[PDB]
Formats: structure tokens, sequence, C-alpha cells
């Protein structure tokens, strides 16, 4: 009957604990959501760079075909500029994977970024909980080192 606010402490304290220890597994389950966007991102990296690779072998003998069309045949003008547009555009084509692949490097920078952030909140997370746990056994200890106290001299009302 109070001293039965130890029983509460006790209660308040494990409630407590609980919600840090919850916190904690967020805080560790949003870094392996994480590391799961950093492995996506970086095997999407891998593709854009092939793609890029691929291509531009294919661009340059592209190219060097129109090139050899346009003096290998005294051409008329409208064609010669329809050969430098098809040049244009097989360049833009390339021009855009190149793009993709700086586009992705910097998602993935940022995602690494992130995931540094959600592994400094787990760690802070699990620094809290141990925290709590700490609190909890010394709270266990108060009530434990009272309870015996009260023992020690209920002994004086027998022996």
């Amino acid at each position: 009957g109070t001293e039965n606010l130890y029983f509460q402490s006790n209660a308040m304290i494990e409630r407590l604990l609980e919600i840090k220890k919850i916190r904690a597994d967020r805080a560790d389950k949003a870094v392996q959501r994480q590391e799961y966007r950093v492995a996506n991102v970086a095997a999407e990296l891998q593709k854009a760079e092939r793609s890029v690779a691929d291509y531009h072998v294919w661009r340059q003998e592209e190219e060097e075909r129109r090139f050899a069309k346009a003096k290998q045949q005294t051409v008329l003008l409208k064609e010669l500029e329809t050969l430098r547009q098809e040049i244009a555009l097989l360049r833009e084509r390339e021009a855009e994977l190149k793009q993709r692949v700086a586009e992705v490097k910097v998602t993935l920078e940022q995602e690494r970024t992130l995931l540094k952030q959600k592994q400094q909140e787990a760690l802070q997370a699990h620094k809290t909980k141990e925290k709590f746990v700490q609190l909890q056994q010394q709270e266990i200890a108060e009530q434990s080192r009272q309870q015996q106290y009260q023992e020690e001299l209920e002994q004086e009302e027998f022996r």
C-alpha cells in the first residue's frame, strides 16, 4: 500500500523499455530495408552502365557508316542533312543513356547516405534501450533492497 509505488514504477519502466525495444527493432528493420534499396539501386546502376557501353560501340560504328556514305557518294544536300540528323539522334540517345548512369550514381550515393543516417538512428535507439535496461535493473535493485530490509525487521516480530 505505497510503496506499492514500486509495482507501478516497475510497470511504467517495463512498458517504457518495451517501447524502446520496439523502436530499436523498427530502427533495425529500417536499416535492413535500406540495405535492400542500396542493393537494388546498385543493380540498376550496373545495368545502366552496361547499356551505355553497348550502345557506345554501335553509335560509333553507325556514325562512321553515315560519314562514309556521305563522303563516298556525292549525295544531295537534304540527304546529307538527313544523315547529319540521324547522327545527332544517335548521339542524343547516348547522352540520355550516360545521363541515366549519372542520375543512378547520385541516387546510389544518396541511398548510401540514408543508410548511414538509419544506422546512426539504430545505434542511438539501441543506446537508449540499454539505458532503459539499466534503469530497470536499478529499479528492481531498489525494490529488492527495500523488500529485504523489511524482512530483516519482520524477523524482529518473531526472533
